[PDB]
């Protein structure tokens, strides 16, 4: 009955923990890792599934890209009893060598977005519940994965703001000019869209909150992701975050 | 060349210079019904992307899912394939008492109340339509009928903070916000909406002809519920309008 | 009454509820006597005030000095005297190869590179005409048979720095417009003036109607000087323009 | 070199390195007539410029219009032609209670309220007059006979909304400058006026030597708009000051 | 390589790469004592410096005094030296009902109320701990028996306005921090020191691993001074976690 | 009765309204056996405090450890204590060519690159000395027999990044602050150094008085190194200077 999730506190079946991938595709695929996964609505970039992992109710639930959507997908399954938010994404790598596959969990990330804003001004650190932060770097490490834990540059935009060039303009206004490596400079791992938001959104608002995120392009090699690797990539982090999952229900 | 998002070339495009942009990718095939030979192009993610025949000239229709920076990954890719006028169309809640349920909203500038926006253009920077875009679409509203108005829009990352909203899991609305409603009320702002800034400022910055037309399905300052009837031809006009909007800017 | 600076009553407009308002106290004369009935109601400062008639219709004509400060004394001080309407008028510097002297600019929005209209609403909001009054602009304009840019200018506190202008006694310019007018440029900003952050702000936040139109005398990118024929044509269409669009204006 | 705004030569000002800069166009000959030969040089816009001899040097007197604008045009004007130092003489409101009118305020540093001040140094700056002229200037303002206070005044682009006036149009002030003037009593402000802060960050920024004195003209305790009774004696006792603040600045 | 405030050298930390820096220069010694061989390096200003060994390993400890600006000045000289590895151990003003004198907070992230930290990076970037260092810190503070918080802390460039404190001289706080400790309580924030801003941006940012825990001496919704009774003990216990902390660094 | 950081009681000032306040808590004393009857009253952190007599009435010395947030705390306290009027005596080091080693610094403005200004007042508010205290120190300085420069002093949070400092462990220095040591040599700013912007803009907005001078000991543009003697001279002089500025500001 959420205004745009369009899912009741019902249909989450008691889940207290929403497992939050960008890309309402992948929602089905994080579900389908745990138990009963059920299909609960789709409804513009909201796609909603509940599941079970060791017989808790888990839901998943895509927040389409940026953090406006995102504000609302947490917003609203907050309304409905979810305190737990974990965000698997995909993420440019801006060091070296950080490669594609490797999981990135934030320690923090760098606000260049608005809807942090919204929230909290933006002295505020955009910061990870410590102990989702902890649960994402035990499941990725526990897994194999090769993890970075470190301060994410979390953007409004996919194109200026992560200071590409081959767009339509192949402009980048002053204040990202530089920016990448400044932020490589200054030990920023990756380049995403969405944790600013999340991070200062849960943090101010009582809710815990992370992102990891599969690599998907090193940033110091060219703009746009090859295909071949993403899928590899995703199906690894999505392993990594249903664990995280299961080490913050117990 | 395929876009990231979007998934599509310019040739699957058909030498469409224009596209109609709504939010909801829903909504694009409703869109592109209303013109000839529409044409199912790709969906991934928040972006469903169609194809149609507008007089002869192909026009897109594209989804961006809410918020400017989904939009703003619509906008640039399809600009890198060609695409050079944007028309965003969808539905509004009015913060004006004259501005009643049915009437349209064309967006002549945008209270910048984004993150994307800065990503073009410094805040100094107006979040202004293309003239003739503005123009069309206030053309295309009255021709539908409906009373029209032209003004200033507030343009939110958020659905709930930015816009005021106490109703939600913490009933907190952050210091830069408290009151901001009364604000743009006073100011003379007809409504909230959350890509507008994000895409006239990212449009008049990057050489790119955008406007913003809405449907007004609900009022701030109204304790009145709106009927079904009402609510369904509203968004029916805004996409009829949407189109003649494009039909004016394309002759 | 009487309104401190401008040195005017309600009753000397004569029910105007129009101004025309142009920089420069020489100016307003002339305007003033493009239409019927001049009168010269005061002068003092840089406020020059007459009235006439248009079509049966009282018009102020009230010069607002250069910059938003001084402007933004005149508007408000007009506005506490009746006028609702306010129609900038003046020639400019282009900074587009493509805007030659002799056209016409009318203002769609203004980089807010003063600090004035931030004493009206934060930056984030949009220095935006009245979409009626650009409107009407447009349609004068095109009519004088001249070239019209509908498009973004950029409203500078200074005639120097702020205009990247490096020919000066220091010359130096703070890091902030380091670079600025290149960077304008390349966003299609058409060119700079000193007002119109300022009362395009203002106005659209104080339920007031505002515009700009200006002949282009000069532009950034050019070497040539133009004649004193093209010059004096120049001047004389901007206020020709502003006169018609003021006639476009009256109900 | 013919300065663009000034209209007046180098060879014009012989040899004069200080200006005594009022905002009142009318100011200039009364400034000018209080030294010796004074002779007009030109008007245009806000600017009317006199040239006069103090204790046998040259001395310009040169009008700035209302705002850092236009204020900054004629500095930078001035400087170019030698000018090196510039005294501000003013009319300001007080915002303490115990200041009266006729008293001048000389002004030991600017809340900086504008935005020129803005396009030649960025806000950390402290907009602060040059030691030398601020001594001058209360030295002057004692040995004239005037009650003189020293200290911050709140510099503002409006002189409605950012003074926290709110007897206006709209009756509206937006949120930055809401209890704006009791924060600056507060915090032990003297006064309002407009100019300073761009005078003396522009100044200081730039190798000249600026500072500001202002006649007391209203209290804001008491009222929002200056009585008219008591402007010509607060002005006559201002000038005689400001000469003699110039006249120990050429010792 | 004598460092220009430390007064040591390289060869004096004995290899160090790990440093805890107290602000008050009296509770160096003590930290110190808790390892082997403590030897007093130097003291000048705020800055005392000794080295000890834990596990075999040489770890410095160094006051820092009070502030963003004296903290970053020894957290680069030491760095210097070879130092990559701060852990801050302070006391600390409760702002949550539920968190007690005496205990222990373990920093998250830090609300930047500060100026030094922007002179490392801008607003935007986070000023957050190592994870390493929290996580040790964290263990350290259980391992203790002591009652320990993660969360955020309120990082603030004074001790008094900019914590909202009112039993000041003036009674005053600026706007920007008027109901700023209701806002950060509200937004979950634990408690207000004025170091870790600038530590944890400085070295999140320079490739430096940091921490801050911090032992409450006050709850805020008591009082605005903190008693004497329990600053001893608090600090007893503050000291052994983070020698155990750094313990846990080293291993 | 017992302030919290200075660890003194109103009582121990003796009625002392004055304070010179240098940084260094070791300068202190030697400040303070200047005057009559130096009296050690506290040492707590970075603060040591004295009392002595000068011309018979009781003047505190306190040090502030360096930056603006011990200092603020010092004043703060000093100031519940009853002292109004705080003299900042320290040396520095100049950025301007022209200002040689042995020369005096009297403050009449800081850029405010640090945090704690804006804890009492926002960065608009210029941080300006009291002009009878940089009256006094001017006299004092140029009464020495010293070069007195007279202007503006960049204020930093920090020693290194703040001060364009590339000799660190990074090497690198924010962006902010890049090229800002030209920026501010050109803009006629004399010195670093990184207390005065937070003591001038509190004292000023917080009914104290303020003023801050010093001896010059070495020139970021000089690569000659003084000896010990000339450092040891101008050490002398600054807080002979700065007694002496006490004496003409008591009564
Ligand atoms: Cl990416
Ligand atoms: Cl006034
Ligand atoms: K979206
Ligand atoms: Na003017
Ligand atoms: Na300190």
């Amino acid at each position: 009955t959420v205004f745009h999730l369009g899912v009741t506190e019902a249909d989450l079946n008691g889940a207290t923990l929403a497992i939050i991938p960008g890309d309402p595709a992948r929602v089905q695929k994080i579900a389908e890792l745990m138990d009963n996964p059920v299909f609960l609505a789709s409804h513009r970039e909201y796609t909603v599934y509940r599941a079970e992992l060791d017989g808790q109710s888990v839901v998943v639930c895509s927040t389409g890209i940026g953090g406006p959507s995102t504000s609302i997908a947490v917003e609203e399954l907050a309304q409905l009893g979810v305190r737990t938010f974990l965000r698997v994404g995909t993420t440019g790598a801006i060091q070296p060598h950080v490669n594609v596959g490797d999981m990135i969990v934030t320690t923090g990330s760098v606000r260049l977005d608005g809807a942090s804003l919204h929230f909290a001004p933006m002295e505020f650190p955009a910061v990870p519940d410590f102990d989702v932060a902890t649960a994402m770097k035990a499941a990725a490490q526990e897994s194999g994965a090769t993890v970075h834990m470190g301060v994410t540059a979390s953007s409004d935009t996919f194109y200026p703001g992560q200071e590409r060039y081959d767009t339509f303009t192949g402009r980048v206004v002053r204040r990202f000019q530089g920016s990448m490596k400044e932020w490589q400079d200054m030990g920023v791992l990756n380049f995403e869209m969405e944790s600013a938001t999340l991070l200062t959104m849960c943090a101010s608002s009582g809710l815990k909150a992370g992102c990891v995120a599969g690599v998907i392009i090193n940033r110091t090699q060219k703009e746009i992701p090859d295909h071949a690797t993403l899928k590899e990539t995703e199906a690894r982090s999505i392993k990594v975050v249903v664990e995280a999952a299961r080490k913050m229900l117990k």
